[PDB]
């Protein structure tokens, strides 16, 4: 066994680095903290355990984070749901970690809502524009709601109308330029788009099994953009768009057959051009990932340390 | 959501009272502490919350329970396994639970070990004859040992080469009469048997899957035997004895196929003439239990609660 949160939602980054990708995964543990584990190009993943607390969270509070550089050093935001169901955030501000300033807002969510995040322009030299993604009720027809980070934070938009408690997949494809991932009520997955001045419904749908875990990626000048699916205890699916959308197919290994677990979540990161990592839940319980290796496919890489409980 | 710990282990007791049946069942929840959920009658199951904990254990630990009738009121005696593997236990007097005194022997159990228990005798005018089964290691081909409670508390016999980290169900079907029933290395059910003056090896058998958990009650002067065993995400196993075994049977509900979530496990208790619930753990994570109803068969009963965390 393990101390990681069976349900538990998932978070995940990745940039680039001289040495090798840095990585790094947020999950909860079974006191409700939000750990952190670490990866530097392909050497073993770090971290995961009772000393690698960044915050803590309601019980299964869903989770986002993003990640840019600035003059400070990496800088780090994640998004999860305190006992009131008060959207809160975690920051890494490059040297430590501490409590953001959204918690103050008091923004309420729906107990069952899940999180996205993404972020665009952040540098050495430009602020931050995060968008955070979430929704105020449980109920079938909901919308999704943003908050928006441009200095300070303030009310965004709100669109959609979703299966309940949808997952929710959010990129930035180009600067502010978004793409949001959801699962409306008739179970498809759709597309909400914004690349000026107003959202609207994108061209991509997919049908998908009720109540599936989705996240989304994209990288490069096309762009290239990535939407991963998965209910527990079946397959992975992902989506490609490099200028028109694919019909999507599953991620699996003959070997190895629907290693996730029932009502599990999962995350994606990815940097270069290109690394993915698509991180689920499996027996153990496991912190596993599906890896994509730039000119070799897809395999499930080495399993993330999610502690081990006193005894064993 | 609930704060019923995935994969804990269930230990189930039932006795005969005016006004109908009384259950308790016990597991653990996410801070590792034992909670107990009671029935009386078929009135919803009570308990299950933080303000219902009877004792605490290592994370995963394993669990037996046993009961009796006593002149200062009904004895409950739950088994478990510290955070340093040693075999404790705790007890309800009648009026109130304390730590009861197996952990001061210091006897180690293997890790991964399953516990059973079983007594006979115990009632308003004769000492409780009590019998703990456990295993010290947990390779293939290890015995089951047993510690024996007649007034103090000895070591008493070994025997068996089982499957790893076997389940071990244990039923006195007579006074001083035991049935013990766990998977052998093969994977077959097997049973061991003790009558008046040694152990010998019991004439049933069963194939199952790998890694199942495993219950056992008794009632009657037949006597009648019910082995119940279970590999989560699989259905329920019986079989049964009435002077002669019967071939194993599932027990089933079309319209809900497979209930249980993987690597879980399953608990057993019987009273009367003749009423028995067979717990196992489903998604919620709930605490749900196969129920015999005269006249009817086999379904699945009311939900026991098991707390609902803050923010939901
Ligand atoms: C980019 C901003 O950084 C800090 O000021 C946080 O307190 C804010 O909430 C936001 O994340
Ligand atoms: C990048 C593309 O932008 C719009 O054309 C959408 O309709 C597509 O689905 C895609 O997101
Ligand atoms: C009550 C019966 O006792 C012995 O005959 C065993 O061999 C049987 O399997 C059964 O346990
Ligand atoms: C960017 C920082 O990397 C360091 O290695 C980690 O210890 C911090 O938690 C954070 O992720
Ligand atoms: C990129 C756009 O920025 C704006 O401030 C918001 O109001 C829109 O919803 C969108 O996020
Ligand atoms: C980066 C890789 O892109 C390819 O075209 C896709 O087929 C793979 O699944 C993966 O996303
Ligand atoms: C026998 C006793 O029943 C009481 O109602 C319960 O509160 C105790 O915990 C115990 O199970
Ligand atoms: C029968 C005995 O009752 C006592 O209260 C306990 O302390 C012993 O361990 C044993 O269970
Ligand atoms: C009923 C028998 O009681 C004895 O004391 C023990 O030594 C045996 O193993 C068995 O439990
Ligand atoms: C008590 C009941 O006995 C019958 O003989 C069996 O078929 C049922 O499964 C159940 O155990």
């Amino acid at each position: 066994p393990t101390e990681f949160l069976y349900t538990s939602k998932i978070a995940a980054i990745s940039w680039a680095a001289t040495g090798g990708r840095q990585q790094r995964v947020y999950f909860q543990d079974l006191n409700g903290k939000i750990r952190e584990a670490q990866r530097g190009g392909d050497n073993p993943w770090t971290g995961g355990s009772s000393q690698n607390v960044i915050g803590e969270a309601k019980l299964f509070s869903p989770l986002a984070a993003v990640t840019w550089k600035s003059a400070q050093g990496i800088q780090i935001r994640v998004y999860c749901v305190n006992k009131d169901n008060i959207l809160s955030e975690f920051v890494y501000d490059g040297s430590k970690w501490i409590t953001g300033q959204l918690g103050s807002v008091g923004v309420k969510v729906g107990s069952n809502s899940k999180l996205a995040a993404l972020q665009w322009g952040g540098s050495e030299s430009a602020p931050p524009n995060i968008r955070v993604y979430y929704q105020k009720s449980n109920l079938s027809g909901s919308s999704i709601h943003e908050y928006v980070w441009s200095g300070k934070w303030t009310a965004g938009a709100s669109f959609g109308s979703t299966a309940p408690g949808t997952g929710i997949g959010a990129t930035a494809i180009g600067p502010g330029r978004l793409r949001i991932y959801y699962q409306a009520t008739d179970n498809k997955i759709r597309e909400h788009c914004w690349d000026s001045n107003s959202w609207y419904v994108g061209g991509f749908s997919a049908s998908a099994s009720a109540g599936v875990s989705i996240a989304a990626i994209s990288w490069g000048s096309t762009p290239n953009i990535r939407v991963y699916w998965q209910k527990g205890r079946e397959e992975l699916y992902e989506a490609a768009y490099g200028g028109s959308w694919n019909t999507p197919g599953q991620i699996k290994d003959a070997s190895r057959p629907t290693p996730s677990l029932p009502d599990t979540f999962i995350a994606a990161n990815s940097s270069g051009n290109i690394d993915i990592s698509v991180f689920f839940q499996a027996s153990g319980v496991s912190l596993q990932q599906w890896q994509w290796i730039s000119g070799k496919g897809w395999s499930i890489g080495a399993v993330v340390p999610t502690g081990t409980p006193a005894g064993w």
